[PDB]
């Protein structure tokens, strides 16, 4: 994974230390093997020929804008009130390998020319890409290539779910209006993959998707006669409750009324960022 | 895990098929081993003595409300406009083991009296609990017990992160105002665990937390001279890009200008819910 935080790897940055057309990133990633990235374009997906073809002949054909610029969602309060950020790697270890557009509520893109050399000779590179952040159904990251069509390599720890129109519309109703869908300058349904099964494997466009493997922490209490579950959420949470019976043999009849009637014992106050030591 | 969807396991439901005080859930979970849950209370966390003690002697002491009822966040548009739902298991396999309050934007709780019998004799149960849903820093699930203080058992696939005041305030600024924190009837900072390290292990109150292990899907392209990355998000996404060099030996010089200059090949249209078969 490239370390975009290494400031000496960058040349020809803008006034704010961010990318412009002609910015380069160069790294000798292995002895003799040099990769050079050059910024060719800084434009969002609604400016691409890919998007032009997806909206052709529909009600939203006019949303194709080849002159579109990186910036805020037009529904955001930032739009027109504050300059948008620059694309940057400048930490400003998970962060080090990320290239970001460091404000919320945006529609942006970058296209890089890539060159790899091995002992000074040009070679065909093998490029891997991922979104380092989590994505809900209204959060889109799309990958394009002019090389081989995308091949799934596996999961990187910090098969998956392709975002569909139904998932996006369900998320819109659930949140009572996603900010992104309030931007009427783009047809967001045409950001979604045409391939609802694999999200673009074996094509030159991958995503947008969301990772599908989550876990939940499990806790245990023994000798309870009362358990409570409390929720406050803009969404929904859900109770799971189970019982273990493997050790019933030597289980007591009860932990006792004396134990059960003590007031609920709250957790100790422990905040090491506030108070590093007990003494 | 209890199957709350089994309608015959429930007795004494309300008019809408949901829980009321005195509703029971009964299951013979293993031969001879019967668990009975009885609803003792349907009230949110701001009604508890736990919460009373956390706000005592502060500016928000008046937010303790022993007469509070389950219902919507007072900042939600639903509040006072539509009746709140009932707690229910009624599917209305991951869903089957969940007890839910099936509308968004709520502050609710349930307390159960628990009895376990083995061949008709009362026994001390071993109870496990989890939140079946994902939680962002403004989504709270809290577990209470009058049995042994909570012990961490591990992760259930569908160590963790305790939500802190800093995380909640960062999420508030990131989203430009969480709906939950707009409800001024509760001191949400006193829903957070006093124990920022473990979130209440070895106490009778666990959570609120969020699961900390995510993965990201990785794709690969070979022989690219151009790669693009496009984002649209109410939040932020991030590009990761890497190179593999293991097979440089037999790597070609180039995939060719002829290949590289073909227009970007979009993904095929494949939607099996719309069109189950090609023919």
């Amino acid at each position: 994974w490239l370390d975009f935080s290494d400031s000496a790897s960058w040349k020809n940055l803008d006034q704010r230390g961010g990318l412009k057309v002609g910015t380069t990133f160069t790294k000798e990633i292995s002895p003799g093997y040099v990769v050079t990235l050059t910024v060719k374009e800084l434009k969002p997906f609604n400016s691409t020929e890919i998007y032009k073809k997806r909206v052709a002949g529909t009600a939203t054909e006019g949303t194709y804008d080849p002159d579109a610029e990186n910036g805020f969602l037009t529904s955001a309060p930032y739009y027109g009130k504050t300059p948008p950020p620059s694309v940057t790697g400048a930490a400003q270890q998970k962060r080090k390998t990320q290239l970001v557009y460091p404000m919320n509520s945006t529609n942006w893109g970058v296209k890089f020319d890539i060159e790899a050399t091995y002992l000074g000779k040009r070679v065909a590179p093998t490029v891997v890409m991922a979104d380092g952040e989590d994505a809900n159904p209204g959060e889109f990251a799309i990958f394009t290539t002019n090389g081989t069509g995308w091949e799934y390599m596996g999961e990187w720890k910090m098969a998956y779910n392709v975002i569909t129109k139904k998932m996006l519309d369900d998320e819109d109703v659930k949140r009572r209006g996603l900010l992104i869908l309030k931007d009427k300058s783009v047809d967001w349904y045409k950001y979604l993959s045409p391939d609802t099964v694999t999200g673009g494997l074996g094509s030159q466009v991958f995503g947008p998707n969301r990772s599908n493997e989550r876990t939940v922490p499990v806790v245990m209490t023994r000798g309870a006669s009362e358990v409570g579950f409390y929720v406050a959420s803009s969404g929904q949470q859900a109770m799971m409750m189970g019982f273990l019976v493997v050790a019933v043999s030597d289980a007591p009849e009860s932990y006792g009324e004396a134990f059960h009637t003590i007031s609920t014992r709250d957790s100790v106050t422990n905040d090491p960022i506030n108070q590093p030591y007990l003494g």
